[PDB]
């Protein structure tokens, strides 16, 4: 996250690190036994991580649990990045309580110009490489789809929406993918792409979760 905050300590509950050795990408908790996450974080052999704050030192309030099983959208395009969204089943039940906790999914999508909190563990710079070990939020409104469409000629679907600032300075960036988008307190983004990272008339690209809310409860409700 670029010209972001420290979050503090489990404020962001629902946030989880997706872990092969090392984290490498980020996501939310949607219930105990659920992940969503982005397509293209897709990789065998993955550890979640919950109530995670450093996530190089145990505070004792984390759960580290193997994923089950992983779900990719079936109408994912790696080419394009439309559909960039996953579901994770863990292993075993997470034990959820103040530090850990499940986001909500829409009733409906947000309107532009809402505010939202994104968060992530990924660089922080925009020129240069330096990754934080801290959580990382930033709040950020929903961009018109205009404003998308223009920024990104050909390339904006409308399972995709951009959020953040068309100046520059405050921006997902690489290593939060997979993250959540809370608008109105309910999921409704995952860190998917953009060009670089807090660049003018580049704003960050997300998935629109509020598009798959269905899929998502008939996918966790069969497996
Ligand atoms: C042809 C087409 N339709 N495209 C091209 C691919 C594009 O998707 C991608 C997919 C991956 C990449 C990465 C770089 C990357 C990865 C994750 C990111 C996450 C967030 C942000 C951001 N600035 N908000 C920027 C990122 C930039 C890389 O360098 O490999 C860049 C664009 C979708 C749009
Ligand atoms: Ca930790």
């Amino acid at each position: 996250i670029v010209g972001g905050y420290t979050c503090g300590a489990n404020t962001v509950p629902y946030q989880v690190s997706l872990n092969s050795g090392y984290h490498f990408c980020g996501g939310s908790l949607i219930n105990s036994q659920w992940v969503v996450s982005a397509a293209h974080c897709y990789k065998s052999g993955i550890q979640v991580r919950l109530g995670e704050d450093n996530i190089n030192v145990v505070e004792g309030n984390e759960q580290f649990i193997s994923a089950s099983k992983s779900i990719v959208h079936p109408s994912y395009n790696s080419n394009t990045l439309n559909n960039d969204i996953m579901l994770i089943k863990l292993k075993s039940a997470a034990s959820l309580n103040s530090r850990v906790a499940s986001i909500s999914l829409p009733t409906s999508c947000a309107s532009a110009g809402t505010q939202c909190l994104i968060s992530g563990w990924g660089n922080t710079k925009s020129s240069g490489t330096s990754y934080p070990d801290v959580l990382k939020c930033l709040k950020a409104p929903i961009l018109s789809d205009s404003s998308c469409k223009s920024a990104y000629p050909g390339q904006i679907t409308s399972n995709m929406f951009c959020a953040g600032y068309l100046e520059g300075g405050k921006d997902s960036c690489q290593g939060d993918s997979g993250g959540p988008v809370v608008c109105s307190g309910k999921l409704q983004g995952i860190v998917s792409w953009g060009s670089g990272c807090a660049q003018k008339n580049k704003p960050g690209v997300y998935t629109k979760v509020c598009n798959y809310v269905s899929w998502i409860k008939q996918t966790i409700a069969s497996n």
